[PDB]
């Protein structure tokens, strides 16, 4: 069966990694098993497999753009002051360094500085830990990029985080997969607020919908995660991408649970 690792014992495996200058002791990269894909392990706690791992308490921040013309018309017609467009990319949930904004001034961009001219950030308490693990991931990706085949060492590297336009919030991205070969939503999504018995006498969620119940699908899925809702899951993080563009480390949602 598939092993997904747990987000403290990944977190806990690659700090010390990075302590220790050593990420290979965590994050390996199986170069030699158009568009290429090489498979990403991670040893957790004994335990090397493909690096899956669960998340808990992450609050998305962002809207997801709309994917139809139609939708798009619509929303442009309740807000004539701004214009909305069409969604081109797979829909994403954004996660923030931390869970609230560092305090801003008034231009809405520079992070305040107190009495000693210290730049303000929020307390540990809302350190997003999935952002603190994508960190390590993207610093294992890099580290490992350099030691790997020199046909790469060359290549561009995308990063997995946008810490520019300087953000005063760092954003991480995980890519809600819609099956381009069929146009339905690969990842289950469940509703938390909607709390079921089962008969195996586990309790789990329904799955998320509309309001005309219609399951998450492309088109009503700017509609079912919205800023600010919180998300538990399992991210995919089992392959990385070696393209034209350059050599990417996607993040994809396994499986959501969400909660608005």
């Amino acid at each position: 069966t598939t092993h997904i690792f747990h987000a403290d014992d990944l977190l806990q495996a690659l700090q010390q990694a990075k302590a220790e200058k050593n990420f290979s002791s965590v994050f390996s990269l199986d170069w030699d098993k158009t568009v290429k894909y090489v498979t990403v392990n991670v040893i957790v706690k004994g335990k090397k497999a493909p690096l899956m791992f669960n998340f808990q308490n992450e609050k998305h921040v962002g809207t997801i753009p709309p994917s139809t013309d139609e939708e798009v018309i619509r929303m442009n017609a309740e807000n004539p002051k701004f214009l909305v467009k069409k969604r081109d990319r797979d829909p994403c949930l954004q996660f923030n360094k931390y869970k609230i904004s560092p305090p801003l001034e008034d231009d809405g961009l520079t992070v305040k500085k107190n009495e000693q001219g210290e730049e303000i950030y929020p307390g540990d308490e809302e350190k997003s830990k999935l952002f603190q693990i994508i960190e390590l991931l993207e610093e294992a990706f890099e580290d490992a990029v350099q030691k790997g085949p020199e046909a790469m060492k060359t290549k561009h590297v995308i990063k997995l985080i946008q810490r520019k336009i300087p953000l005063p919030n760092p954003i991480a991205r995980i890519r809600i997969k819609i099956n381009p070969a069929t146009s339905i939503l690969t990842p289950i999504l469940l509703d938390k607020n909607k709390p079921i018995t089962l008969q195996n006498g586990k309790t789990s969620f329904e799955e998320l919908k509309d309001e005309d119940g219609v399951k998450a699908n492309p088109d009503n899925i700017h509609k079912l995660i919205e800023s600010h809702s919180i998300h538990d899951g399992i991210i995919n993080a089992r392959s990385i991408c070696i393209s034209n563009m350059g050599i990417s480390f996607p993040l994809c949602l396994e499986m959501g649970v969400v909660k608005v």
